[PDB]
């Protein structure tokens, strides 16, 4: 039986690019870098992100824009802000996507490598009392 | 700030086989199903995995296999488990603690991985 999530492992083409990114954005914790050793397998970080244990690593493959998407939690008071932050990296964000009366408000964008992120404010309980 | 993961949402072309595959597997816990076709809307899923909300999607399947991934966390006893469990759903299996990397029908790069961060770094 699965005990919840161990970690996700994105690819990226400039590892200390998205490195800035993940931190300004996320509050990122940086808990480990490869270049705190020689002779490592591959230029990588670990970082801590509300708890979940984000993996990045250097690489030539590029994923195409896709809907598959990982998402984070966010207040309703602090959305405006995030698309304040956001908009202030220049990193680009999607339109409002339409939504259902219950379905709380959320800010999609990416990153450098075509990865999808989101901040969702809102609930499932919200969206399942339906 | 960030409170947390709020889920994760898959793209996949068959929503039925996807299932099957989650539930087979991960033990996956259906919660919730809507997106009707003749009111053109496609078809999503709600699971729960380990207390994690996992939102499936009907779509088209990721054209390349990359190295990206979502890995979930099992005992290292149960590796070899899993490990045959995997093996008799016929998909694609790449051959601190020991981790099983796989694919499903739709290009996505699943792990499952024994041992801790605590013990991975530490
Ligand atoms: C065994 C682990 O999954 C590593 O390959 P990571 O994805 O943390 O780089
Ligand atoms: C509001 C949610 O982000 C939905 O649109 P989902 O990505 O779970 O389909
Ligand atoms: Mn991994
Ligand atoms: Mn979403």
């Amino acid at each position: 039986m699965i005990s919840g999530l161990s970690h996700i492992t994105l690819i990226v083409k400039d590892l200390n690019k998205t490195t800035a990114f993940l931190q300004n954005i996320f509050n990122a914790e940086e808990i480990y870098s490869s270049g705190d050793k020689t002779f490592s397998l591959s230029k990588e970080k670990f970082f801590l992100i509300a708890g979940l244990w984000i993996c990045i690593m250097e690489g030539d493959s590029l994923q195409e824009r896709t809907y598959n998407h990982i998402a984070f939690q966010i207040q309703s008071e602090e959305v405006d802000e995030y698309t304040e932050r956001i908009k202030a990296l220049g990193v680009e964000m999607k339109p409002e996507r339409p939504r259902v009366q219950g379905e709380g408000r959320s800010i999609y964008f990416y990153d450098f490598d075509n990865h999808l992120f989101e901040l969702h404010a809102g609930t499932l309980e919200q969206r399942l009392k339906r």
